């Protein structure tokens, strides 16, 4: 009945927002889920809520995406727990984005830090996960950039998003023969109070603004067997914002 | 329980191949379906199979996608049968394909005929369907190009596919304010016996070739409520063949 | 001294606008030029201006891009006049544009007519020109879409422009082995009095609006020997209007 | 007579290959040129050869693209020398690329270092140059990724190339109102002994492989006034390699 029944998945950035909603959605579709995030407590709590009092199908793992050794330890603990791996969901912070100013005032350190976490983190996680995906007989990696007058600011986020798309194509090309798919999702304006943002409505093509469930549904689709002929692709989930 | 419960869909080119498998899939997902194609008997026969001896949730209609008047009659008889419209699936032949030779030998009449059917047909169908979609409270149009040596031949087919993608964006932009989404699916090599095409497997990223069910699954996802924040997009379903 | 010394070029749509300015520019860069358009007198008059009273390096030919036979006669009379061919510039109206309404009201006959002229015309011209380009030792075809509210209207024009880009790639792929390059130019808002359009200036990135000379300069670059490693490409000349 | 007469340009990575050929080409087109590179001696020597015994129109400056303060000092020394700035050409190493292995064996440190130099370097240079371009009444920045079965390896170079394209669009968007254009060039296989590579010929669409002069000619075009209506664009110079 679950669209991901019997699957094992890792979800990074799982303590809040898109990651948290996705992590609950994969589990509700029958996936066993390792939730991973900087915030140890936030991810243990969510894991506990997903498990309920009877369940064993979720675990919370502490990870620092900027630390390759921490990223490798996380993938090993998840494989250890559930005995394998089918899905890796790499997830990309208000002040963080507040620091990502236009090029004229941009701080090179914020760029360096942004690439380290958003690109180098996903790359290392992917590299750690690949042999486990391959031994499973195949599986998939799904890269989600963070939620997006977008070219007018946050250029480091824009640059890392484009880099992540290139990583996605690199991995799909390199791992395809071994049965691994790799796809990206590029969310537009995702509201994690929808009423305060309604000025943005005429700039969308849809009649509503984005929800984290929109990204989660896309992750369920791309992770499922019925999408197994899709790889190297970027699914834009943005209500037409462009 | 079905992922498309209570919905009403039109599928053109539904007598065989991808259109046929998709039409069966939408009905299996709980949609009421109007099947349209040039081949009248073939479409009633399939409508009859989907329906069963005592069912009513599918109808077969004869349509000529080249003739605007025939396309408009088909949309009206679909709505007249089921009382509304939620989904329009425009689906774009071996002989016809053999006539689509490289540019050096290309016949302008083949190009003309190709645009009339693959492009104008989809535009007119879309035009006819739009007010019914809008009155329903919104809905979606899904344009499926025909399945793909790539650019080395079938240039009229490739031209019309790019044109179809432009139509998809034109419609998503123009109709989005009224609640209509419009997306495209670009299938790669789809096999509607896999053995004869094994030589193509190293050209793919994935370890298998495509099936009409791959396109049908993408149509179910894009036609469903949990994909309602996606519009103006092209989903390539090609196993990486590029 | 000219950047196109000793070269022979065909320019279609050369009676007015972009075609006219481009034809003058190629001749000023030292090319011999066959000017082609529906408007016979307008094209001889301009050929006569370029030529001067005692010159021979330009000729005006009457062509109907909708009729394959007329297009083939034009290519042959161009080659017959100058003894060879190096460059074919396919150039794609206010009334015609006013007929290209949004999809809701679109007329299929306008779409048909648009593909016949903008697409099939360019394909047939290209087809006719190819063996002359190949025999010359190589050369190039440059396809120029018509100048751009964007997707909100003129959908037949946008469809045919995407189709033209696909044709450009089809031809670059198929003819590259024989030494022929094929590229496209996509002009944005081109003014062929800038004052009436000042409202458009905030929509642009650049501080001025476009001029036919902007498209002509891109054609000189793409037609020249120092651009011979560029093929299959679309150069957008739109001041950032997107 | 020069196509860049009276212009002041900076060229980074100017000690060898594409940078060196471009730097000589801009000067031959009448530009005053500050050549900048890690290799102090290689850039002084080339500057000296461009100057001849009579000239003053070139200078060699030592720079470390990974060091923001060094990048800022370089832009100031160039402005100091020539009294202004019109063009910034940011240029992206055999062992360097030898270290950029497929994802499965990728070193996160090489990724970090690659982004620091290729992306953070161009960003800082651009940021340093912008007020000087703007005070000049406008000008342009041209970003060139390094020369490219390309997705099969060098993924960090691929990722930084995509990021650089995003930087290009960010800058074009942010600086456009102030009269600055920003464009990217994406070279394919550029041979800096053409005979040892001829196995690659059937994978190209052209009849020859790339030369550094192909990139230089593209830089001359994009830097010139007759390209002033082009911004935010990526010119692919790859003979069809794709």
């Amino acid at each position: 009945v679950g669209r991901l029944e019997g699957k094992i998945a890792i979800v990074t950035g799982a303590a809040s927002g898109i990651g948290a909603v996705t992590a609950e959605r994969l589990a509700a579709e029958g996936a066993r889920v390792a939730l991973a995030d900087l915030d140890a407590v936030g991810v243990q709590t969510l894991a506990e809520k997903i498990r309920g009092a009877d369940g064993t199908h979720a675990i919370g793992i502490e990870v620092d995406l900027a630390d390759p050794a921490s990223v490798r330890a996380m993938v090993a603990a998840a494989v250890e727990e559930f005995g394998g791996l089918d899905i890796l969901h790499n997830n990309a912070t208000a002040l963080a984005s507040s620091l990502d100013v236009p090029v004229a005032d941009a701080d090179p350190e914020v760029w360096d830090r942004t690439m380290r976490v958003n690109l180098s983190g996903a790359m290392v996680a992917t590299q750690a996960a690949l042999p486990h995906l391959i031994a499973r007989g195949g599986g998939c990696v799904i890269n989600t950039s963070s939620a997006a007058s977008g070219d007018l600011s946050h250029p480091a986020y824009a640059a890392s998003k484009a880099a992540l798309i290139s990583l996605t194509r690199s991995v799909a090309t390199q791992a395809g023969r071994s049965g691994v798919r790799c796809n990206a999702i590029a969310p537009g304006l995702i509201i994690t109070r929808e009423a305060a943002y309604r000025v943005m409505l005429p700039h969308h093509l849809t009649t509503r603004l984005g929800r984290p469930e929109d990204v989660a549904s896309a992750v369920v689709f791309l992770a499922s067997d019925e999408a197994s002929f899709i790889t190297g692709q970027t699914l834009v989930v943005d209500g037409g914002l462009l």
